[PDB]
């Protein structure tokens, strides 16, 4: 049936939890040319899918232009990794099986000077700072 | 007589659809120096002008200051590529005789470093992408 | 006695008028390195000073950190040049002993990069485009 | 037992008088890929702290993402340092234990694209310009 596209908000992005990066990758290969690198997730723990399986599997992207300079990128979640990102997140299951988020101006030149043409992407675990624990307690 | 050159507005560009690439050098040749890529309409099919005629037989452009800061580019349409564009365009006609749009801080700064002296540009069709059909329809 | 450095907001840069560039290097020689091109006047008559007399006899400036990101560059004009400013100025005699114009984001980071130090600067004079005349005229 | 990292505001740098420069090195080393450079705060005397001691003593930081393109950095100051910095500051005692300040769209990028990984930091003592007693006496 139909749906709709919702928004992937900040709010999803804690600091001082680890984060999951986005990585995206354009027209060329190992960095080769433009690329994009999203904080897209805070998570408890750290993402680590199956043996076997695809990021691609589950995840399917698509960079699309909003005006004359803003462009924005759109999601298509797997139940498997809906389900995943779901339970690792900090904020409470934002994810749903069609999002989009909002690139910035600077973000959105370099998807713009590919013509949106996507090469890869993935989804990279980034670890916590020197002040991690201490940042997400330290609540006012 | 006398007349105002309209705002092309973002609303003209429609995620899902193909588009057409506002492509302009600067300075230099073959990406030589500075160079503006930007997204300019959202369209049904994609444009293909007669064998002859050339772009700038139909399109004059001019990249003019609006600021210490911004800048805006200058649209002069002729009637064929006028009425070809508003028949290939997914908004309703939004096309004028005299346009401008407005550029960003991002992309006023290449426009600035160059002096605003174009030496060429075209408008390129741009394909959608894996989720193209699927975002437009997908609306609230 | 005491002054305030007055801002030089935007409209004195009127679209489809000739203009004169603030080019600004800074640590290094010829665009070495850092360096910011500012649109800073409209102008009717382009800008030409005596043989003799250099810009910075009658010309003084200071770029400034104005916030832990934004940027000002100050001003101290001498009786001579605001003179000649203000007769080729398009908007009507904006030009004053001491002022200063904000920086944007992006313009900032050149200027705090090189820790404000300004090497040379001077005032080009840039020509108008192909529809200069026309856009100037055909105001609303 | 329990605080917050307070905010790090502009107020807290004055045009016109010496800067304290936050200098952040990432991933590489000398200058060897990402980097930033912040202005920190406005002093009356340059920071020069004991022979011995390293900034690393007193002086903690954690690069820290708060949404899908802004960035934070978190700090912790040492008595030491927080009554040093105290003493030289223009703008009266601004400085807390726990601190953060936000950056924009432009420097965020640069610390997204190294996963916020600190190499090196350092606050550098950095002079006036030519106007720069005039324009702190020279208020309106
Ligand atoms: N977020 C970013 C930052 C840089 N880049 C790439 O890095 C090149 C150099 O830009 P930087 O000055 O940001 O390193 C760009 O021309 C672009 O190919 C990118 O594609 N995405
Ligand atoms: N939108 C853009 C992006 C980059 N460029 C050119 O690419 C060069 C490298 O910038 P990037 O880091 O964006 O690749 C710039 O100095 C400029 O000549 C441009 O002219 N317009
Ligand atoms: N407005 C600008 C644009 C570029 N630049 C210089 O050009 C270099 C390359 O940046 P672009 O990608 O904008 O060409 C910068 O690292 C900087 O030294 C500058 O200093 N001021
Ligand atoms: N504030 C800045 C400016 C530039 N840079 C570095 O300088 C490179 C060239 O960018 P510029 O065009 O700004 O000189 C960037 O790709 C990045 O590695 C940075 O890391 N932080």
């Amino acid at each position: 049936s139909k749906h709709s596209y919702v928004e992937l908000k900040d709010k999803v992005i804690v600091p001082g939890w680890p984060t999951l990066m986005l990585e995206i990758d354009f027209v060329g290969g190992t960095s080769r040319n433009q690329f994009l690198n999203i904080p897209f997730l805070s998570v408890k723990e750290p993402l680590q899918l199956p043996r076997e399986k695809k990021l691609t599997d589950y995840f399917t992207i698509d960079v699309e232009p909003a005006g004359h300079s803003l462009v924005n990128i759109y999601f298509q979640i797997d139940d498997f990794l809906l389900l995943t990102l779901n339970s690792l997140s900090v904020y409470k299951d934002p994810i749903r099986k069609y999002m989009f988020l909002r690139l910035n101006k600077e973000q959105s030149k370099h998807a713009i000077n590919a013509a949106f043409n996507v090469f890869s992407y993935r989804l990279r675990n980034i670890g916590v700072g020197p002040l991690g624990p201490d940042i997400r307690s330290s609540g006012p």
